[PDB]
C-alpha cells in the first residue's frame, strides 16, 4: 500500500495569514498562536506575509490574492464571529466557508480554516486561548502538514 | 532578557514510555498517538522505549527505572483510571500523580503525566481520541518541548 | 523498538504477602486467592513468606521489612478496610496508600495494592470472592508480572 | 510456608505512650487503657514511658525523640480530634498521620495510631471506654504484637 | 512509672515568630497575644526573634531559617488564611501545613501552629482576641512547654 | 526586639520566571505583570531569566533549574489552571504546589506562588489583570520582599 | 512615542495623610498601612505630616491646607464611611469626593482618594486589612506612583 502523509516540519515553507480586524481583541490572540506555531515547529518568521482586512466578510478576497501568489505553500484565514440578535451572523459564516472552500478547489492550494464561530462570547474566549487552545495555534499545524504533503503529491 | 524554550522538533531524542495494561482498549489508542507524534516530528521510532505494566499503580516504579537509564531524554506515563463505585479511584489517582512528580525532582529528568482520570465511561473516550484529542499525542508533544528545552538549561 | 513486558509465568520467583488481621473474615479469602494464583502459576508454596500485622495502619513498615530482605522479588499488601461512622477512613486509608508507593520507589522493588477500600460491608464481600473476583488472585498476578519483568529491565 | 505472626505476650517489652492534653477529660480514659492493656499481659508498669505534649500537632515531633532511644521497642500516640466549626481538623487530622506515619519508615520502629477522629463529641465518648472500647486498649494490643514480631522480622 | 511534662515557666528560652502580612489586621492581634504570653510567663521580650513574610505560602521556607539557628529554642508560625471564591484557600493551606511539619521532624525542633484557617471572615475574627481567645496567645503557650520539655528530652 | 523584613526595593537582585503556556491568553497578561512589577520597583530588566514550559505540571521540574543557578535570588511561577469536566484538575492543582514548596525547603531560597486556580473561566479573567488585580504583578512583589529579607537572614 | 510613568521609589518625596476620627477602630488600620507603605518604599517616616480631622465631611477642607504649602508633593485622604439608616450617607459620600477632586485641578497636585465607602460594617473590615487587603496601603502606593511622575510632568 501507499500510504501518503504529512510530516510536521516547517522548513522551507512560505506562509499567509489572513486575519480580519474586527473582534480587535479575540483575533490578535490567535494570529499569535499562529505565528507561534509556525516558528517553533522551525519556520522563519520572515517568510510569513500577513494581511489584514476590516471584517470576517472580505477573507475570501483577500485570501485570493495570497493563494495566487506563486511563494505561498499555504493559507490560514483567521476570523472571529459571535452570534448577536439578528441573523446576520449566518449569511456571514455561510459566506466566508463558501469562499475559503470554493478558493481551494480552484487554485488547488491549501486554505485552512481558522475562523471561531461562537453563540456566546463566553465560548469564544474558550477557543481564543484558554480551556480549548487557540485555533490559530492549531489551523497553522493543520496548514504545516497539508503544505508539506502537497510536495509528495503534486 | 534571556528567554528559554523548547522548539518542537524530535531528532536527536530517545523516548521512554510507560503504558499501563488496564482498560486495555483505551490506553493502545493513546500509546498509538504517542508513537505517531513522536515519528511525525522527526523522531526515528528506533529510539522509543515502550514498558508494558500491569495497572495503573506500578506506573510510578517502572517510569523509575527508565528515568535512570543514561540515554532517555523524557519519559512518558500512559495510563487510564475510571472511577467506579469505591474510593479505590481516588488513592491511586493521588499516588501515580506523587510518584511521578516526586520522581522529577528526584531525577531532573520530565516525566510527563499522560493518565486519564475520567468520572464516566464516556469523557474517557472523548479525551482518548475523539471530540478532545488523545492525551498521548499531547503528553507527548509535551515531552519533545521538555526534553529539547533541557539541553539548553543543564 | 524496545517492547518490554513481564510473561506470567512464576517458576523462580519468591513471594512476600502481608495481611493485616482486622477483618479476620474477609482477609482470609483474598491471602487464600493469593496463593492460589502464585501455585498455579508455577511457583512453589515454599517460597512464600507470609506476615501478618495488626491493622492495615501497619502493612507499611512490616512490608518494609519484608522488601529489603535480598531473596523476595515483589510484596503483596493485602488489607481490608471498611467506611464506618468516623473520617478514621480516610486518613488510614491515606497513609497505607503512600508508605506502599513511598517504598516502591526507595527499595526499586515491586510492592502491588491488594487492599479493599470499600464503602458499605456490601461491596467489600464482592470483591473478595464474588461477582467481582478477589483483589487477591489479581494484586498476585500483578506481582508476577512485575518481578518477572524486572529481570529483564534492571 | 512460612508464617510470622506476633503472639500476644508482653514481658520484656519496654514502651512509649506520646499523649496529649487537649481534650483532657477523653485523653485520660484511653491513657487508662494502654497502660492497662500493657499490664495485664504481663509487662511491668516501670517500663513505661509517658510523654505529654500541648496539643495532637506536636505527637509527631515527641514520638520521634521516643523513637529514637534504643530501649524503647514500640510507641503509642493517643490524642483526640473532635471536628468543629473550621477546617482546622483537617489539616491538623492530615498532618499527625503524616508525621507518625512517616517516622516509621524512617527509624524501621512500629508506631501505632491511637488517634481518635471523631466529627461530633458524642462518636469521641463512645470509642473512649463505651459501646465501642476504647481505642488505647486497642492501640497498646496492636504495638504488643508488632514489637513482638519485630524480633522475628530483624 | 517515667512521666515527662513541659512546665509553663519562659525563663532562659529564645524564641522565634514568623507571622505574615497578609491580613494585616487579624495577624497583628495574633502577635499581640503570641509576645503577651511570653512576657508574663516569665520570658523576656529582647530574646523574641520577629520575622516578617508577605504571605501565609512563604512561612515555611523563613520558619527554616530560624529553626536552623542555635540559639532557638522554638518556633511559632502565625498568619491568617480566609477561604475565598476558588480553592486557592485548600492547596495554600495544604501546603503551609506540610512545610512546619515535615521541618520539625527534620530539625528535630518544636514548630508549633499557630494558623488560623477560617471559613467566613466571622470565625476569623473570633478566633483571633474574641470569643475563643487568640490563636497567638496559644500556639506561644504551645510552644513554651514544649521548649521546656524538650531540655529533659535530648 | 529583633524585627525583620524586606524593604520592596528590587536593586541588585536577580529574578527567575517559570512561566507555562498553557491558557496562552491569561498567561500573557500574568508574565506581563510580573516584569512590569520588577522594573517599577528599580530592578532592570536584563537580570530577569524567562523560562515557558508546555503545561503547569512541569513548573515543578524546571523552577528546579532555576533555583538551583546561583545568581537566582527568586524564582516566581506563574501558571493558570481552570477546573473542566474531570478532576483532571486536582491532581494537577496538587502536585504543582506540592514540588514548589518541596523545593523551597530544600534548596532554602524563596519560591513564590503565582499559580491561579480558578473554577469558572470568570474567576480566571478577573485575577488576571481586571477586578482584583494580577497574581503575577502580587507574586513578582512577595518575591522581591523575600529575597531582600534573605539578605539578612542567612 | 513618549512614555511617561511614576516609578514606585519613595525617596525624596514628602507627604501629608488627613485621616479622620470617626470610626476609630476601622481607620487606624489604615494610617497604619499607608505610612507602612511609605517606609518601606524608601521614604522617611519624618517626612511624612499627619493631620486628625473629627469626621469625614472636613477631609477637604483640611487637606487643602496641607496641598498648599510648598513642601508636600502628595496629599492621601483617609476615611471611613459606612451607610446607616438614613440618607445621610450620600450627601457626605457625595461631597467628599468634590472636595478632594475640586481640590486637584485647583492646586495641580495628587489628592489620591482612599476613603472606604461600604455598605455593611462586613465589608468595610475586608477592604481594612484583610481579604481585600487595606485601602491605605493602597492609596497611598498610588500618591508614590503620582508624586513621582510628578517631577517629569511639571
Amino acid at each position: 500500500m501507499e500510504i501518503y502523509e504529512g510530516k510536521l516540519t516547517a522548513e522551507g515553507l512560505r506562509f499567509g495569514i489572513v486575519a480580519s480586524r474586527f473582534n480587535h481583541a479575540l483575533v490578535d490572540r490567535l494570529v499569535e498562536g499562529a505565528i507561534d506555531c509556525i516558528v517553533r515547529h522551525g519556520g522563519r518568521e520572515e517568510d510569513i506575509t500577513l494581511v489584514r482586512v476590516p471584517g470576517s466578510w472580505e477573507i475570501p478576497v483577500a485570501a485570493g490574492e495570497l493563494a495566487r501568489k506563486e511563494d505561498i505553500d499555504a493559507v490560514i484565514a483567521i476570523g472571529v464571529l459571535i452570534r448577536g440578535a439578528t441573523p446576520h451572523f449566518d449569511y456571514i459564516a455561510s459566506e466566508v466557508s463558501k469562499g475559503l472552500a470554493n478558493l481551494s478547489l480552484e487554485l488547488r492550494k491549501p486554505i485552512t480554516f481558522g475562523v471561531i464561530t461562537a453563540d456566546t462570547l463566553e465560548q469564544a474566549i474558550e477557543r481564543a486561548g484558554t480551556k480549548h487552545g487557540n485555533k490559530g495555534w492549531e489551523a497553522a499545524l493543520s496548514a504545516i502538514e497539508m503544505a508539506n504533503l502537497f510536495k509528495s503529491l503534486r
